């Protein structure tokens, strides 16, 4: 088993109500089972702004599927939850299930990317998965508690 740590993120279509349904969809993939669920977050918009507050929270999921085995199951998800393709870069959306971490594997294929490229930039990110896992190292040996202790990130309020 390994555990894999996965963002959320909703901003359309009651994000309250497709991230509850996230949770139980995440809990139905095979070979995987939740272990812990941060708190909900509303944060505001990063990239575009011409759109509604996020909710963004974090999920520790422990599986022993492949790491794209697990990307088919959290895009399969999204799709179901009526996730639309729309030409806007990061623009808003009903669903969004990015994988963060899969243990301390680093994944570099056609269809997946771990660590996720930019989550160490991102306090939406970093904040819910410091309420669930504060004592997280990354691949590279960096610890979460130091990322959040030296670099500026605004604090998050809770949905
Ligand atoms: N760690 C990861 N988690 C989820 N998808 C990933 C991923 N690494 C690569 N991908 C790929 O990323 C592709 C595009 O996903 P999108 O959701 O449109 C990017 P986004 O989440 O809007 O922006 P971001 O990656 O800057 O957060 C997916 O089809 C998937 O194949
Ligand atoms: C942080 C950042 C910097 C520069 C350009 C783009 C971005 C995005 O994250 C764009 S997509 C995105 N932006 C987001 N904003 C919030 N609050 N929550 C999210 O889950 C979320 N996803
Ligand atoms: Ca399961
Ligand atoms: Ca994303
Ligand atoms: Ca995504």
């Amino acid at each position: 088993m390994t555990v894999a740590y996965i963002a959320i993120g909703s901003n359309l279509a009651s994000p309250l109500e497709q991230v509850n349904a996230a949770l139980k969809a995440l809990g139905d993939i095979p070979e995987s089972h939740i272990l812990t669920v941060s708190s909900f977050y509303r944060t505001p918009p990063l990239g575009p702004q011409d759109q509604p507050d996020y909710l963004n929270a974090a999920v520790a999921l422990e599986t022993s599927l492949a790491p794209e085995e697990l990307l088919n199951h959290t895009q399969r998800i999204e799709l179901q939850q009526g996730r639309v393709r729309k030409a806007e870069r990061w623009g808003p959306r009903t669903l969004d299930l990015d994988i963060m971490l899969f243990g301390n594997e680093v994944i570099n294929t056609e269809r997946l990317t771990v660590p996720h490229y930019d989550m160490k930039n991102r306090g939406f990110m970093l904040w819910p998965l410091f309420e669930i896992a504060p004592e997280l190292v990354f691949p590279d040996g960096e610890m979460l508690r130091q990322i959040l202790h030296t670099r500026a990130f605004d604090k998050l309020n809770k949905w």
